[PDB]
């Protein structure tokens, strides 16, 4: 069907720059973290100019869906909804999406600025600090189901819970009433797991595929009960005549772990190796996870197997990490 994947997310503009450790220190940032800017960090945005940054579209789910659209090629292969400000920045993101053939319906938040994220690279690690702006006012239009008519794969990032959990909840609920439809969710970041516990709980029950990195599940284990393999098998309970129930945990260069609960109750686990990539060849890890999910969703949509999906995800992520910031090559 026309649209294969539909997602909701926070459309944001990324400002990427390589900075010294001292910068991270002055802005109270922890290397490798992902957070929402505090008032004392708002100054990061203007101060980056001295580092000759580069700017490009960002937004986790948006990066993911762009990979899918890039791979499926046909216009409207992937659809996305989110909110942008009524500023020039928002227009730029929109035009870029249109040029890619992505199907979109952006809600404009009057008088608000489009979200921006500072992608700071130090060593070879990335730290993300975002100012959501307009993204926080996103409200799914009631006719979204029509716009996404035909998609069987629905995706949302936990990052979207900040605007309101209602958005992801409506997407999940709708996918649930559709046969052969699956709802997929990304834990997105530690802060998401920690702050949106109750909402996550209701969402997980309706989630078919849960994605996340080792760091994200650890917090999920703590926040919940259960407290690699065990954490992964643990999480499967939270989600738990066979509707897809799978958990996919990424772990940098370590093997990818995917646990699935089949129709009969049998739990099947897969530990898939990740091809070695020379450290000197690694540029930056910004967007590795997003590309992984994009490759994974693209493959899933092609009916490939769980192992094959992971392989496709690994391939996309490897390419992207050998480039500055995100990259749509392949
Ligand atoms: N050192 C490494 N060598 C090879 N692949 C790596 C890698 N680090 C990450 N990856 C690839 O990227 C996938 C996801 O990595 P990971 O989830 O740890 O990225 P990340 O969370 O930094 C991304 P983001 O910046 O988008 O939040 C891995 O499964 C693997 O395929
Ligand atoms: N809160 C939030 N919401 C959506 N996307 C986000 C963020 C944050 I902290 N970081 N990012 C995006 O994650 C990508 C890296 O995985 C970057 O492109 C960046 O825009
Ligand atoms: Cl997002
Ligand atoms: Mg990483």
């Amino acid at each position: 069907g026309p649209m294969r994947v539909f997602a909701i997310g926070n459309p944001i503009l990324d400002l990427v720059a390589e900075v010294p450790s001292s910068f991270l220190d002055e802005f109270f940032l922890k290397r490798g973290d992902a957070t929402l800017a505090t008032p004392e960090q708002m100054r990061i945005y203007s101060t980056l100019d001295q580092f000759n940054p580069t700017s490009l579209p960002g937004g986790s789910a948006l990066n993911s869906v762009r990979v899918v659209q890039k791979l499926l090629r046909k216009p409207g292969s992937a659809g996305y909804m989110g909110a942008i400000g009524d500023d020039p920045r928002g227009q730029v993101l929109k035009e870029l999406c249109d040029k890619e053939g992505l199907a979109t319906r952006f809600m404009v938040a009057p008088g608000q600025s489009t979200g921006t994220c500072a992608v700071l690279i130090n060593e070879k690690e990335r730290t993300l600090c975002t100012h959501l702006g307009a993204c926080g006012s996103f409200r799914i239009p009631e006719n979204w189901t029509t716009f996404a008519s035909g998609a069987l794969i629905f995706y949302a990032t936990a990052y979207t819970l900040t605007a309101t959990p209602k958005n992801a909840l409506e997407v999940a609920g709708y996918a649930h009433g559709i046969p052969n439809a699956i709802f997929t969710l990304n834990l997105s970041a530690p802060f998401c797991v920690e702050l949106y516990k109750d909402a996550m709980q209701s969402l997980l029950l309706h989630t078919n595929i849960l994605f996340g990195n080792e760091e994200e599940f650890a917090h999920l284990a703590k926040v919940h009960n259960l407290v690699k393999v065990a954490l992964s098998v643990a999480n499967k309970e939270h989600a738990v005549t066979g509707a897809t129930k799978l958990v996919v945990m990424t772990r940098g260069h370590n093997p990818v772990i995917a646990a699935e609960q089949t129709a009969d109750g049998t739990v099947v686990v897969h530990e898939v190796g990740v091809p070695v990539v020379a450290a000197e060849k690694i540029v930056d890890t910004n967007g590795a996870g997003d590309a992984f999910v994009g490759g994974f969703l693209y493959g899933l949509s092609q009916g490939k197997t769980v192992k094959q999906c992971i392989m496709c995800g690994n391939a996309c992520a490897q390419d992207v990490i050998q480039h500055v910031g995100f990259s749509l090559s392949f």
